[PDB]
């Protein structure tokens, strides 16, 4: 198939202009058959943006937001979804538990089916609860039974700190001496990002000493992509559990969390997902796992909703995931990502991921056709290692290049000492964004 | 001081009626100094309700709510203060986390104030994070740490079913027999409470083997209100720690945890503070604990906020109940119970409780005057021992009490074989709505 340089090339081949033209960015949006779903979107306009400098910008313009990957941008029909439910709670209340479009006591189970392509699970494999670092230990405090022989959990280094104080207080938890327990995978020498062969060598060598791999799905500060499957076979090999934590995988790449036979796996919802800060966060078991691993511990909405309500104190506990929902789920927090989960429904993750292989692609080829030494992507360039972000390190001491970008209504993290991560997301960002932003960098780099 | 009964027939005397009659309880909301709150809240109307027969009523009557001990009604300001933040979503997306009247990072914090003088605790000992029952296993991860000389759970029997799969989730873990270690106080035959002389006798006789005393504030079924300083007191002196379950106690009786010396607490905010269903939970800490009770599950929001962001993995743990917070807050849900919080902050706990005290002690005076035989009222009958809510048993054979009055708009909660829980509260039920329920409570027991 087809690489985005090459697609690149071949359009404006076609509209007889050179390949960095801003006319091949404005063809590629009208070409784009998900061009509609950035009018479901609130985007923020660059005067608005508390760090702009009003005088480097155009009022009125929208800004260019490639935080997707942090905050998820506004549904517009968020409000909509509130208010259905705050118009049942002001109209019946109580009686809102049972009945209505989200019945609040199935509020999650009402929309979990929503999920079922993004995340490539079943409807019994995935339950829609709590916070991701909270379902993280859910499910660790069940998967992680360490032994004298197999004790340690393999995670990459310069995890996301969340995720390190969870491993490091699930080892605590067992007495564990953290520093011969806590196995963390580094780079090569003069690398930022791992080799999967080096993954697996680790996998290979220490898999027997190994409980579980908690790995990312995709690496928050260098935008790799694991092979999950891979890592999944791999630990499973030498009879450890895989689990991932999916927070910048969900809505971003692909997956097939149940066909790869991923052990567990949690997400969070604001992110890609685009649900709002704090949102509703998700978690993964295999239903292989239904009747083996059991909810370490237990609430009401882990019992069987035909008896919940009989208050007899005797447990009958849900086989699966739904036997780690300890609580009576957050309505508001089911509403806006239920208006999220709509949009995917429409746009479809294969189309999704379609559009952002070409559009994150573009960025990079524009990037190193304007500078092809000062500028390093440290995201692998394998279009199948990486998501919608990239990470980039500048190398011009004068130049705050982050402080520049904000400046002029560009929405990015920042790297220290001197570079970005920028995700174009495929639902509301366009191929003229990328065209504006790279025009940005390189009058930035210029001075 | 005046009791209830006494100021139902001064005040008659006064009118020159009978205690029963009809001005009584339309004078009382005239004298009520919190009648305005009423308006505050979005109150059902009759012919909404699903059971309603729409013969039996007068349309555009208001329902006569008295489930707010489980559901409480909506706060009119809901609405305004989810637009707050989705309107700061819109407009600034990301930027929204630092910025604002709820910068996202700091939602929960910005609000946990306005808790202060509803739980009698300093800003330092309450969190504002995830829900209830998951709350309450945060807490005796750290609390519970079982010995061969000291590991039973004290609690009431027939205690509400989350507390109780919880309690016996947390003694499985550490692999405790369950009969053995699972203590649970009955009543003495021919009662539904509990006497508090033979709680204490159990403390007394048994408290040494006694790791923790997790007991509810109130009852959900009796309605009993238990003396929380006298079983801490009590616990405490046998080395045992103390934690409540204040479900049905907080925005309904006074509290003051810190002052009693409570070692820790946790709660809903969907009952009495009226936040939503599954709206966010609370805990509390007792400050006595912050640097020797630590978080047994630890995740990047226990990590202080200075340096938080620095994302170098190297821990600094908040000290005490913020160091359980596990992850970013819901902003959305943070909204729904800031609206119902700024209320309770305007009437006070204080003023509300005067309210309840006459307002529940009106419908048992009312009860008791008209069938004091036929019905029989579960609740201890002391003022201080009882909250909004009365337990009411009845027997009438050939009638389904419980039915008959749902069917008329009264909303309350089912006691079989042959009962109700009703739970008039003052932010927003009227002495009129009492009157008014035991003019149809006599109606259909005289069939
Ligand atoms: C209502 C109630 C619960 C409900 O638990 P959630 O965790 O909020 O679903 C738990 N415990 C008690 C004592 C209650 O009254
Ligand atoms: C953003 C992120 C988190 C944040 O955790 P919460 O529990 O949602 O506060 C955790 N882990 C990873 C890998 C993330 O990218």
């Amino acid at each position: 198939l087809e690489l985005p340089a090459d697609t690149v090339q071949r359009i404006a081949a076609e509209l007889k202009c050179h390949p960095t033209d801003e006319r091949v960015a404005l063809h590629l949006d009208e070409e784009d058959k998900l061009r509609h779903f950035r009018e479901c979107f609130y985007i923020p306009k660059i005067q608005d943006l508390p760090p702009v400098d009003l005088s480097l910008v155009n009022k009125d313009e929208n800004a260019i937001y490639f935080l997707g990957n942090s905050l998820g941008l506004q549904p517009k029909m968020v409000k909509t979804y509130l208010e259905e439910e705050l118009d049942k709670w002001a109209k019946i209340a109580a009686y809102g538990h049972e009945v209505g479009k989200r019945p609040w006591i199935t509020g999650d189970e009402s929309i979990v089916g929503l999920m079922k392509d993004i995340v490539g699970a079943n409807e019994k494999e995935i339950a829609l609860m709590n916070a991701l670092t909270v379902n993280l230990h859910l499910l660790m405090l069940s998967f992680f039974k360490p032994t004298p022989k197999r004790y340690k959990i393999l995670l990459e280094a310069k995890a996301f700190p969340s995720d390190h104080y969870a491993i490091e207080s699930q080892l605590q938890l067992h007495g564990l001496n953290i520093e011969e327990s806590m196995r963390m995978i580094k780079p090569r020498e003069g690398e930022e990002t791992l080799r999967i062969e080096d993954i697996l060598e680790v996998i290979e060598k220490e898999g027997d000493s190994i409980a579980v791999i908690l790995f990312s799905g995709v690496h928050f500060y260098t935008g790799q992509h694991f092979n999950i499957p891979a890592i999944t076979k791999a630990g499973q090999a030498k009879g450890c559990y895989v689990g991932f934590d999916l927070a910048h995988a969900v809505g971003n790449v692909e997956l097939y969390l149940h066909d790869w036979g991923v052990d567990f796996a949690c997400w969070c919802s604001y992110k890609y997902l685009n649900a709002g800060a704090g949102g509703i966060a998700g978690a993964f078991i295999h239903e292989k796992h239904a009747h083996t691993i059991k909810p370490a511990l237990v609430g009401w909405f882990g019992h069987e909703l035909s008896t919940r309500f009989k208050m007899d104190n005797k447990l009958q506990l849900i086989p699966g995931v739904c036997g780690f929902r300890i609580s009576n789920p957050p309505i508001l927090l089911v509403c806006s990502l239920h208006a999220s989960l709509e949009i995917f429904k429409q746009a479809t993750m294969k189309a999704l991921r379609k559009k952002s292989v070409l559009l994150t692609g573009y960025l990079e080829y524009l990037i190193k056709h304007n500078y092809g030494k000062v500028v390093n992507i440290i995201t692998p360039s394998h279009v199948e290692e990486r998501g919608c972000q990239l990470t980039i390190t500048f190398s011009v001491p004068n130049k705050d290049v982050f402080q520049e970008l904000e400046k002029r209504g560009v929405v990015c993290d920042k790297r220290n000492p001197n570079g970005i991560r920028v995700a174009p997301v495929p639902l509301y960002n366009s191929f003229h964004d990328v065209y504006k932003f790279t025009n940005l960098l390189t009058s930035i780099l210029d001075s």
